């Protein structure tokens, strides 16, 4: 039993809700919140911009030190950093950004990072400003993630289409 509330159960281990991931994380304070990161951990917009703003830029400060030490992530890769005031940990995961020409096949590799964590609060990878089809992202999530994932979908209109179209 966990403290996630109001989710629709899609499969044994995948759950979905219309919610602002920022407000969800503050309410739940989960062990792991997933950020929709880019390889530079520059949290300028989308989910990343919103998560960072909620930390008063502390996420960005930590991230800049991480990059200065380690260099950029790989597309499809991840790193674990602090969750700041939002969660215990933030799993920064880089899905492909279609508006950059990046191979959508890397979306499965990106979701594989979730399997290293028993429970996660997450957005749909590569959705929004990363340019991928969210219906595809949800399908890859369900077919790749085996751990318990709580998907937060900001847009109410988008949420209803994913549910009604879910196979
Ligand atoms: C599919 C996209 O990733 C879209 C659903 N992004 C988001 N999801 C949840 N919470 C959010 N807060 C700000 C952006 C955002
Ligand atoms: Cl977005």
């Amino acid at each position: 039993v966990n403290s996630f509330s109001g989710y629709l159960k899609l499969t044994d281990n995948v759950y979905i809700k219309n919610a602002d991931i920022v407000e969800e994380a503050k309410k739940v304070k989960p062990t792991v919140v997933v950020n929709a990161a880019n390889v530079y951990l520059k949290h300028g917009g989308g989910v990343a911009g919103a998560l960072n703003k909620a930390t008063n830029n502390a996420m960005q400060v930590e991230s800049d030190d991480y990059i200065a030490t380690n260099g950029p992530l790989k597309v499809g890769g991840s790193c674990v950093l602090s969750g700041h005031n939002l969660a215990k940990h933030c799993l920064h995961v880089v899905g492909p950004n279609v508006n950059k020409g990046e191979d959508i096949q890397l979306l499965k590799s990106a979701y594989e990072n979730f399997n290293q964590h028993e429970v996660l609060l997450a957005p749909l990878l590569s959705a929004g400003i990363f340019g991928a089809d969210p219906i595809h992202s949800l399908r890859v999530c369900v077919d790749t993630v085996r751990t318990n994932v709580y998907l937060a979908v900001f847009d109410k209109n988008l949420y209803d289409k994913l549910v009604s179209s879910f196979l």
